[PDB]
């Protein structure tokens, strides 16, 4: 088989994704050690059992190696920098997203005017959900400390009323020190009360329940200060270069944290399952998960396109069912094959210096000197 540049980037991807899994990174394995070393040191008291301390943590983070946990974000980040190069690759993150049309016709429209056999596409996306707060929390100031306090809640003080949104930003939501005196004084004792709650926003009984009310009504006619989105999910789409009048083929990549890695993806071939449905057929679903409402269509898309392979039957489901409404946006750049290549090959090269026969012996050389370049790493910070 005769193949472009293009799709050998595509191809030599998830070779060496499926053999070598953690190198592609190109961190050495001394320079992931202690960073993981310095992470941790906040975890460590220091007036504890050191030696112990040091041990636990290492062990950890040996679990964690084997585990899932390499985050959409990691993922999609280390495929425009293999693909992108390390200067253009920070362009393309400075990019602004756009949100996806009703219909993709924003994205099957810069599709449209591309030639398969000119150019090769990398297209980024995120996934954002909408997540507002939802809980009230009374609290005398002497226990209100804003560094410490859950986030994406309401406070209310006995002089202010406060929202602490995901970032832990504080928020002073209008009321002077008399108004928060009388609300705080309205509402009884529980711990948390809500803030969603039906015939109990409409047709109040309970003087507590127009105390919560009111504060309801001041917190939405200001909603337009915060930002209730949070990112769900990230991944990309790689479009390569078309041979003749082949036809044009797209391969989604990704990673999920706590599901699986980029390298579990490209083993279970998710992305050549996905491939055939066509880029169009695609971004119509991809488009219908943005604007439903429907809970049972909207886990199931994002079930079927996002989760690990064979879990498309309960990966969004029950507890895990898509509630909150979700809003797709991308961002679309070209790729010199020839530059992607080359970076593919400094990687090979790369794990070609490390010890070991097969590849499983690379990934578990790099491994170990992670885990040895950790421990001394802490042990030299911590004077043992």
């Amino acid at each position: 088989k005769l193949e472009s540049p293009g799709f050998m980037v595509h191809k030599k991807l998830k070779s060496m994704s499926q053999s070598y899994g953690v190198m592609m990174t190109g961190v050495p394995a001394e320079v992931l050690g202690q960073m993981q070393a310095e992470r941790s040191i906040p975890s460590i008291n220091k007036t504890g059992n050191l030696k112990q301390q040091i041990a636990k943590e290492v062990s950890k983070v040996c679990h964690m190696m084997t585990e899932p946990t390499q985050s959409c974000g990691q993922a999609s980040n280390d495929v425009c920098e293999l693909l992108l190069g390390k200067i253009e690759a920070e362009k393309f993150h400075f990019t602004k997203y756009e949100a996806l049309s009703a219909d993709g016709d924003n994205l099957k429209n810069v599709l449209e005017n591309t030639a398969p056999s000119s150019t090769n596409l990398l297209i980024r996306f995120e996934i954002d959900r909408e997540d507002p707060p939802i809980v009230l929390v009374k609290t005398k100031n002497e226990n209100f400390n804003p560094e410490t306090a859950v986030k994406n809640k309401i406070y209310l003080l006995e002089n202010k009323l406060y929202f602490i949104d995901k970032m832990g930003n504080l928020f002073n939501l209008g009321p002077g020190k008399k108004k928060c005196t009388q609300l705080f004084n309205a509402i009884g004792d529980s711990a948390e009360y809500s803030l969603c709650d039906p015939f109990v926003l409409e047709e109040p009984e309970k003087p507590e329940d127009f105390a919560i009310s009111e504060i309801v009504d001041i917190f939405n006619e200001q909603k337009e200060r915060f930002d209730f989105w949070i990112g769900s999910h990230s991944f990309t789409i790689y479009i390569p270069q078309t041979l003749g009048e082949s036809p044009r083929q797209f391969y989604p990549y990704q990673a999920y944290f706590g599901s699986h890695t980029l390298q579990d993806w490209f083993v279970s071939d998710k992305d050549e399952y996905l491939s055939r449905i066509g880029i169009d057929k695609y971004i119509e679903k991809l488009a219908v998960l943005g604007k439903t409402t429907n809970t049972k269509e909207r886990s199931d898309i994002y079930a079927e396109f996002f989760s690990k392979r064979g879990r498309e039957a309960f990966f969004c489901a029950h507890l895990n069912e898509k509630r909150q409404p979700l809003r797709v946006k991308f961002k679309i750049t070209e790729i010199n094959p020839e530059l992607a290549l080359k970076n593919l090959q400094e990687t090979q090269e790369f794990i070609d210096t490390h010890p070991g026969e097969n590849p499983s012996d690379k990934v578990e050389n790099y491994r170990n000197r992670a885990k040895l370049a950790m421990t001394e790493h802490l042990e030299s910070l911590l004077d043992i």
